[PDB]
């Protein structure tokens, strides 16, 4: 690898970060500090759910002002939006330095990239009160939400249920760096050119950062702003025991050997933060694509947060600042975590419906070295009864790092390789990165250049820099023409050697530039639209994944199907485009433990299709670590093993016994649960529901769960997992969230009942700690197969998990896994309800059976049954009854049931075999 010893800006080395931190330091120590920003009330108007006014910023002691247009929107969802722009820049009345052609306006296209819905203004929103000092707007459901806008100094307080929850500018940290010329006196050391990492940023606009304090009143825990190697409940950043000293950073970057427990940026950024306490949740989304830092402190509400004489109630103070663009913030008032995330997903998108196969196990390393290597691994997995769906090719498959080629010495017959995988319904994934080799006899680069599709430098020249191919240029995927060109390259008849089972991995899309500052592009590079790279950096990865997503919709005439694209770099909205992973982690126990809070943070930030490299990327995991890593990785929504080029081969059949058997058992569990995993992805698609769910989300009334980040619920199943992530551990302490009954998934032992507590569970190497909560039904497929495709027509088992209510609910969603026919109703979605000794299956959306004409997939599913029902926590009244009564599609019959009484701590349970009811039809089964 090119960079041996990396240089990352600390906050003091980022000019605008230094300035905003210093602004805070001044404001928070000034006596009677007043923010020098005022609404000019006579400029204000409220109409049809929107307030518009001019904020005047006082810029010097002579009282000179600049005009900053304010827009506050009250949306039908109950979300509010606050936007501040700069009028002189809107009017183009500034002069860029260096004869730069960069845009004069503040970047205002983040919305175009990110926002897909939820923007309808609430015409029911109304001014409840105003005078010459303030105005209050009521909005939200039944007018329950209020925003009080104070004019002088400017502030906004967002209220519900008789209190303030979120305050803007309470601490007076609002900072919009207005345009100024470079003039000498008649601290500006960071205003103009800045050098770092072997590069000087020409900085043609000068200072232009935007920042604000956002206070979460009475909240002690905040969450989100992935991606960081950090706890789910974010740390403070201004010092203290256990805390950081630097703000959280979002500046998508290629961070070689990234460390644990750090606010340093990683590869992707979602500037979305929630605050949660018992029975109250709120949140903000900072819609800004530039380099962004977030400071976090917690204490009392007093100016000295450690003062005596004041109420103890904690407020979390957050200080957001971005290098350029608009101040543009959405405010969510909940009141539950589910509400907040659903509203966020309405704005930025829900999870795309995945390729079904992509929930399977993915086998990868850097590299499989030939087509024969690939075919041998495929055979070996089958010899060792280790199911898997996809094999991956990293960068060594290419001809000298030219994308859209194959190394013909080593990959002689890629179609034959593709066809072998197809015999088990398996897939191939091939890497394609955004750097295009600058060399002769390569039509891809010729077209990139002649069509003007490459990112440019500060002066309009084509950008050149180094990555895997050596000297390279970069696709500018902000350009719609570049995205349309890119589509053409993926057609099966153009990208030779690919076929219908070939999908794509996008990497190095931060962009990673080996000889660039912080391994990325200069900030004064120019993109399509004449935006500076500084304006759009955090969107770059997403634009590239977008290009590839749309290339995979159709690669031959008549084809229309779901993409699968893995990305490294990402932004808000990337959930619409495919999966991510957490990049170059390390083969050590601390990274295994860290993976779970990271993957959880992804899902609560609205991008749940996430995972970490199983085994760790860098290094050689011990056999026990690798084994535990499989047991955790089967709970990542995106489940792939991967290894760095210097790591030994560690395909799972190489581990040896007893590890092989334990790893195979983990794989078999993932596969058996695939019906429930796919259903969980369906809910993520319907309304942004996370796929794996932290305690704050499932149990908003249970304060003790707030920071817990090492256990989680799966989908809609009530399954509670706590993988072992510590070396040589042979037990685990699980926090039981509530008073329901919890059962061991494998033995049906009663682990807890009647009261929230910590329960200690045996957990040797061969144990996956997995509990079933009472009140839930979930589906699985018990028959083991070699791949998910080979399970498509197999019968289902339903597990009905009862607590003392003897009542439960769950669901199952199935479709063809590939097309967009789901949009026209071609799917099965069952709601299963157990109540009063009866299990029923109904269509989840209450559709009439002959409101939909059955396509080919639905017709084939007529042969697919629910065949087995297990009831855990079976009532004693059922003892000695040998049948249940089954009714379906007009027919009634008896099915045999076996009742097993409680024994020691093992629950009573009953099993119905050979139920024989088609999964697509209503049924009613009466027990007892
Ligand atoms: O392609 C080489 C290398 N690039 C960086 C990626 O994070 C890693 O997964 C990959 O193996």
């Amino acid at each position: 690898e090119f960079v041996k010893e990396h240089d990352w800006k600390k906050c003091d080395q980022s000019g605008f970060c230094r300035r905003n931190r210093a602004y805070a330091d001044h404001a928070l120590s000034a006596i009677s500090w007043e923010s020098p920003y005022k609404i000019a009330p006579e400029t204000g108007s409220f109409k049809d759910g929107q307030y518009q006014a001019i904020i005047l910023k006082t810029i010097n002691d002579h009282g000179e002002t600049v005009r900053l247009p304010l827009t506050v929107s009250f949306l039908e969802s109950g979300t509010a939006r606050v936007t501040i722009d700069e009028e002189k820049r809107q009017k183009g009345e500034i002069e860029l330095r260096h004869d730069s052609k960069a845009r004069k306006e503040r970047y205002n296209e983040a919305e175009q990239w990110v926002i897909v819905g939820g923007m309808t203004l609430d015409k029911g929103a109304k001014v409840d009160y105003e005078d010459k000092t303030q105005m209050t707007v009521k909005y939200g459901p039944s007018s329950k939400f209020e925003a009080t806008i104070k004019f002088a100094p400017f502030s906004i307080d967002f209220k519900r249920d008789g209190a303030s929850h979120i305050k803007f500018n309470d601490q007076g940290l609002l900072n919009i760096e207005h345009w100024r010329p470079k003039i000498d006196p008649p601290d500006d050391s960071t205003w103009w050119e800045e050098s770092f990492g072997g590069n000087t940023d020409s900085k043609p606009r000068g200072p232009e950062s935007v920042g604000l304090d956002i206070s979460f009143v009475g909240y002690e825990h905040v969450f989100g702003i992935p991606s960081h190697a950090s706890p789910l409940s974010l740390k403070q950043t201004r010092g203290g025991e256990g805390n950081y000293n630097e703000p959280y950073r979002m500046y998508n970057a290629d961070v070689f050997e990234y460390i644990l427990d750090s606010p340093m940026t990683l590869y992707g950024s979602i500037p979305f933060m929630q605050a949660h306490r018992k029975d109250s949740s709120v949140g903000i989304f900072w819609l800004n694509a530039a380099e962004t830092w977030v400071d976090i402190t917690k204490g009392k509400d007093s100016k000295n947060p450690l003062a005596l004489g004041v109420k103890s109630k904690i407020t979390t103070r957050t200080h957001w600042f971005s290098e350029s663009g608009l101040l543009d913030v959405f405010v969510f008032l909940g009141p539950t975590p589910k509400d907040i995330i659903s509203k966020y997903a309405e704005l930025t998108g829900t999870t795309a419906m995945p390729q079904e196969f992509s929930l399977g196990y993915h086998q990868c390393r850097w590299n499989y070295v030939s087509d024969e290597d690939v075919k041998d691994v495929d055979r070996k997995m089958d010899k060792f009864n280790m199911p898997y769906d996809v094999i991956w090719l990293d960068i060594e498959y290419t001809d000298e790092k030219k994308y859209f080629t194959w190394d013909k010495h080593s990959f002689k017959d890629p179609i034959g390789m593709g066809k072998q995988l197809e015999a088990h319904g398996r897939k191939l994934v091939t890497i394609i990165d955004p750097h295009i080799k600058n060399t002769n006899n390569y039509p891809v680069v010729d077209e990139l250049k002649s069509k003007d599709l490459a990112v440019k430098t500060k002066d309009g020249s084509i950008f050149e820099g180094w990555c895997w191919p050596g000297s390279s240029h970069w696709i500018d995927a902000f350009n719609p023409a570049a995205r349309e060109w890119w589509k053409g390259l993926f057609k099966y008849d153009k990208f030779k050697g690919t076929m219908e089972n070939t999908f794509i991995w996008n990497d190095m899309n931060e962009p990673s530039v080996f000889n660039g500052p912080e391994v990325t592009m200069p900030k004064d590079n120019l993109h399509h639209g004449n935006w500076e790279h500084r304006d759009v950096h955090n969107l770059n990865g997403m634009t590239f994944q977008n290009a590839t997503y749309h290339a995979l919709l159709s690669r031959k005439p008549g084809e229309h199907r779901r993409p699968f694209v893995l990305t490294r770099a990402f932004f808000a909205g990337s959930q619409r485009l495919g999966a991510m992973w957490t990049g170059d982690n390390t083969a050590d126990w601390g990274y295994l433990k860290a993976s779970i809070p990271m993957v959880l943070s992804q899902g609560i930030a609205g991008f749940p299709f996430a995972g970490a490299d199983v085994g760790g990327f860098f290094g050689n995991p011990d056999k026990d670590l690798l084994t535990r890593w499989y047991q955790t990785g089967i709970f990542y929504p995106f489940f792939r093993a991967h290894a760095h080029i210097d790591a030994r081969r560690r395909e799972p059949y190489l581990t040896g016994e007893p590890y092989n058997t334990i790893i195979a058992a983990a794989l078999r569990l993932r596969y058996s649960l695939l019906p429930s995993w796919y259903t969980a992805f369906r809910h993520a698609h319907l309304d942004g529901t996370p796929i794996i769910k932290p305690m704050f989300y499932t149990h908003p009334s249970e304060e003790a769960g707030l920071p817990i980040d090492d256990q989680f619920f799966i989908g809609n199943t009530g399954l509670l997992a706590k993988p072992v992530t510590d070396k040589d551990r042979t037990s685990v302490d699980i926090w039981i969230p509530d008073s329901e009954v919890y059962y061991d998934y494998f033995t049906y032992d009663i682990i807890s009942a009647a009261k929230s507590k910590t329960a200690t569970l045996d957990a040797p190497l061969e144990k996956i700690p997995l509990l079933m909560r009472g009140g839930h039904v979930f589906a699985r497929r018990d028959i083991p197969r070699r791949s998910s495709a080979l399970m498509k027509w197999d019968p289902y088992t339903l597990v009905v998990v009862l607590g003392n209510d003897r009542k439960a609910e769950g669901d199952l969603y199935v479709d063809d896994g590939d097309s967009f026919d789901y949009e026209k109703g071609q799917y099965i979605h069952r709601r299963f309800i157990f109540d009063a000794n009866t299990l029923t299956s109904a269509d989840y959306e209450g559709r009439d059976d002959a409101s939909i004409k059955e396509g080919e997939w639905l017709k084939k599913m007529r042969t697919v049954n629910v065949e087995k029902i297990i009831v855990v926590g079976a009532p004693a009244a059922w003892k000695g009854k040998k049948t249940v009564t089954v009714e379906s599609e007009g027919k009634t019959w008896a099915a045999a049931i076996e009742y097993n009484p409680a024994e020691k701590s093992r629950a009573a349970f009953a099993v119905v075999k050979k139920v024989g009811v088609r999964v697509g039809a209503d049924f009613k089964i009466v027990f007892g």
